[PDB]
């Protein structure tokens, strides 16, 4: 597309792109192990939650739609889960580990997934491609150069697989009980 | 290497061996960044801690003595140190973070440092050796089948380098300088 407009950014690249369109369909739910309440009020409240999260990520290509293959193997190229939070607004983000051997996943406050060595199966028919760029329909990021980005290009093998592992970032927000 | 003695606890292979002996020189020093005072007790109250840590891990093999490699490259292959703590003890181990932008270690310790693509360069000398057993002479860990173990089996390759990249767990105790 020509540039004719006269934006105040400064010209900048057009925002127009996505070969691969690369979304979540992960969810999250949560229940508290533990409510507790005054009894001289109605006050009720929920604590101890016990999250747990499941679902895949999809890939609409070319009019077909394939999903995300993950790696079962338990050597260090695992496409390991790592579910991530954040106190501030995003200013860091620190590794949940295991309490009480649960994930407290607190309803609302902001979640991102992390799994590494995911991959796609495009196809013998879209074999040895290059330049296939993958942008995300909501949210998803995806590494590079030690950094997250909203895009990436990867390119195909012989088989249509895409050639090198990818990793995701996936955001969280759980539904809960009640 | 046979066994006479009868020790409780079944009877299992002596522990005594090492082919190459692996020595952290790794060392850890700390200053609080504000000193405080209460002065209707007199009681001083040392906070804001800044942890540094320096030195390098030798290895004692044939009778010479060689020194640890790190990688510098900027990308996945780089020997990321990452420093590592355990709230009060044991199961609990955790990253440190940086916070005021440094790390703060307290000389209350209990921390260990990881280093992952670590390597040594045994020399001509020792090319294409088939099994060589690392010990540590003072607690350092090798990482293999997913989990730390004070010893590990490792081969030369055709120049004398340890064939494949080296994943150590480093102790260290921090002192406090006034």
């Amino acid at each position: 597309d020509v540039n004719t407009n006269i934006v105040l950014g400064g010209t900048t690249a057009p925002a127009v792109k996505g070969d691969v369109n690369v979304t979540s369909n992960v969810q999250a739910i949560t229940s508290p192990q533990t409510t507790t309440i005054d009894n001289q009020t109605g006050a009720v409240t929920y604590s101890n939650w016990d999250g747990k999260v499941n679902g895949t990520v999809t890939a609409t290509y070319n009019g077909q739609s394939y999903t995300a293959t993950l790696n079962e193997t338990a050597g260090k190229e695992n496409s390991r889960v790592t579910p991530w939070y954040t106190q501030d607004g995003g200013k860091t983000w620190n590794v949940l580990k295991k309490d009480g051997g649960v994930y407290r996943l607190e309803p609302a406050g902001k979640y991102q997934l992390s799994v590494n060595n995911v991959s796609f199966n495009f196809g013998t028919a879209n074999a040895n491609k290059k330049n296939i760029t993958l942008t995300s329909s909501n949210g998803v990021q995806f590494r590079e150069n030690g950094q997250w980005k909203d895009s990436i290009k990867v390119s195909t093998d012989q088989n249509g697989a895409v050639s090198q592992p990818l990793t995701l970032l996936i955001p969280i927000t759980p539904v809960d009980v009640t």
